[PDB]
DNA sequence: TTAAA
DNA sequence: TTAAA
RNA sequence: AAAA
């Protein structure tokens, strides 16, 4: 009977992690955790203590063993040794990664006088190593254990996960037959170090025509009274100053789907009706004001990504969306996992300090919330380097690490941003 | 010799906690730190122990012990062997709060074989010892609360030095009674959906409106009607605040909008709209919340300027500043709130997230954070579960009040900090 | 619970 | 480094 | 997983 003997702190990936690479060499499993008491301000980690029960599969070669008071030494002491199994143990195997300063303190000594084989161990977030007290032996797990999507969100209380494949993407399924000759088009551009000057088209005169009063795309006199109120007017930048990649930008959407007229703005008469109008700027108006952006990241990563041995659905996707047990959810435009840590991607295509400062936060919580606190999170945008670094000084944490956990791309990486996404990640 | 061991990690307020409260009682203090080494990803968390050492005035009483690796068992008792003080100690005591868990095993080993072990529960703010309460005994400035985080430049206003008083003098104070009697009366729903509409479809058109007459009389010709709603659909309260500002610096010409002809230059239409604009589409909020919560901590034992403030900013060295809208501090606890009137769920999320990161930057990671929104009820406990994160207490560190909290927002403010 | 403004 | 949009 |  060797035992193995975990303490269940509120981050459960380290459990799952050191659970992973030494249930083989183990026959009984002792999960501590804390009970809930509000009087003394406790909750309880009991609901991750089961998650690795699950995703382990420990069945009932596992103990629980539940503390009332984590700040208590005396209570811990007490605790243990009134539930602790007293079967005779040819090894015990204690990995105090988890837990409180007092948890680790007390059972690590209750367990190091009680006891045969003793060892300690305790998993580096930094370097990615498991670190033997008297073996003197520390073992990398970053290219070993591996973790999927659905377990990492699973031990974080996370359930109804759905997402995209390459495949099965969105706008394939509205522009059939179109969507690889206007994603190529875009894609050269792009790798043509042309995306400066497409976000300012964007800005200006895109969002100026396309913009505006909700359902202006939808209802056509709420898009005639807009142009008429556009005649300086963004119509003459569009028609007299639009460049040619542009041009062939726009031309790659089928005819009844252009948001042009030849080489000028395609207006509406009293004919078109307002479905006929929703029918042919809607979506195209929609993939040119952003979603173009998450496809094209998605695109620049899966060859790399699938190099490196990953597996589309477990490892990456697109489109990420999941929620807690009756809690609203939330939306992540690509998710990626190298070994065990979580990355989590948010995509933008606006040069604004506030915009993309606002993203920063969003993109730190949801990947602590889904991933556990040693998470990375990365947003690019499409602002300039000077505003890229600030962005990443402004929102950087202190934890500990010399690598970032915070990492911001801008407009000067896309061309590139395959490469730049795989030294940042994997490297 | 009665030494104090600390370990110093990542969180250094509660060291200095402990610090302040054990210093009185021992001779020698002893921080060990780690580090750096860029090849293991280790950061040093020195910056930290000197701030400790400077604002618990070690002197040279204080001994910094570094680590080379403390994720390492073996690589830490040697240097723990190496560099820790031989010298006899009638007593030794190790609070062994902070750091790694292999630090606090190690050297609690190492120590007890050369003692007292101690850690400050975060849950139940007290120092246990191997249980006094220090929530309401050990006390903090914003300038010592965001200096030993390494922040810098701190600078913020006190009610009498607020920023708005100084642009509507001789008429601030009417405005803000007007402001605060709408409030008082629960029309917040009713000022909220009229600054909505037709407010921030006239005066927030685009970028620079306010500023070029140009662009306001393009923009007021294309409203030629939200001008309409204006001058003759406006709550009778609202008129009332309009009229409060002085009549240079007033939106309205008599009961109906104003509208600057040829003549009016740049600065004529900025020194008479971007002011009064600025402050009622939401900074009005601010000095509302404020003065609310001044008025219940005038018996409490918090004093402005130390413990509370309006429009705090601050950096860290050749980084970037951050804003927070009103900062309170109760006993040690850092409590950060941002403030909208906007009802819309999107804008408050990422206020949300804002806020989160904020206090937990400049205040460490058992700061609470507070967001007050013009949401409704169901809203506003949505944003709550969604935003909320697992920290081991029960209670929440991220709190979220609505529009129905206004009128009672100084109470809402109260209980829930002091509790 | 679009994306950007 | 506006607060809203 | 460096006041769980
Ligand atoms: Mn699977
Ligand atoms: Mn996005
Ligand atoms: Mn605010």
């Amino acid at each position: 009977e060797k035992v193995l003997v975990l303490i269940v702190g509120t981050n459960p990936l380290p459990n799952y992690v050191v659970g992973s690479h030494l249930k083989e060499k183990y026959d009984k499993f002792v999960l501590i955790y804390s009970e809930k008491n509000d009087k003394i301000n406790q909750n309880s980690t009991y609901d991750y203590a089961k998650k690795l029960k699950e995703h382990l599969n420990l069945n009932d070669k596992c103990i629980f063993l539940p503390l009332s008071d984590v700040s208590n030494s005396e209570k811990i002491i007490n605790d243990l040794r009134e539930k602790f199994p007293s079967e005779d143990f040819v090894e015990v195997h204690l990995n105090y990664t988890g837990g409180t300063k007092t948890m680790v303190v007390h059972i690590y000594n209750f367990l190091k006088e009680k006891f045969i084989k003793f060892e300690g161990s305790y998993l580096d977030a930094r370097d990615y190593k498991l670190v033997y007290d008297y073996s003197e032996e520390a073992i990398s797990l970053k290219d070993t254990i591996k973790i999927d999507i659905n377990t990492l969100l699973s031990i974080h209380l996370y359930e109804d996960i759905h997402f995209e494949f390459y495949d099965t993407y969105s706008y394939k399924q509205k522009f059939v037959d179109s969507f690889d000759k206007i994603s190529q088009e875009i894609e050269k551009a792009i790798k043509d170090d042309k995306g400066e000057d497409f976000v300012k088209w964007l800005e200006d005169p895109f969002r100026k025509i396309f913009k505006g009063e909700n359902k202006l795309l939808e209802k056509t006199a709420k898009f005639k009274k807009h142009i008429e109120k556009l005649l300086s007017s963004p119509i003459v930048k569009f028609n007299e100053k639009t460049p040619q990649f542009i041009w062939d930008i726009l031309n790659a959407f089928p005819e009844g789907k252009k948001l042009n007229d030849g080489q000028k703005l395609w207006i509406p008469d009293d004919k078109i009706t307002n479905d006929n109008l929703s029918s042919r700027v809607k979506d195209t108006v929609e993939f040119l004001n952003g979603k173009w952006f998450e496809w094209y990241v998605y695109s620049q990563i899966k060859s790399e990504l699938l190099d490196r041995k990953l597996k589309e659905g477990e490892h990456f996707g697109i489109s990420l969306k999941a929620q807690k047990k009756d809690s609203p959810y939330f939306a992540l435009d690509i998710f990626l996992i190298n070994g065990y840590q979580l990355i989590g991607i948010s995509l933008t295509t606006s040069s604004t300090r506030e915009l993309c400062k606002l993203k920063g936060f969003e993109v730190i919580h949801r990947v602590r919330q889904i991933g556990g606190d040693e998470s990375k999170a990365i947003l690019i945008t499409g602002m300039d380097k000077s505003k890229t670094e600030d962005l990443q000084k402004d929102l950087a944490y202190e934890t500990g690490s010399t690598q970032k956990r915070f990492v911001v791309f801008g407009i000067d990486d896309w061309a590139d941003i395959g490469s730049k996404i795989c030294e940042e990640v994997f490297k």
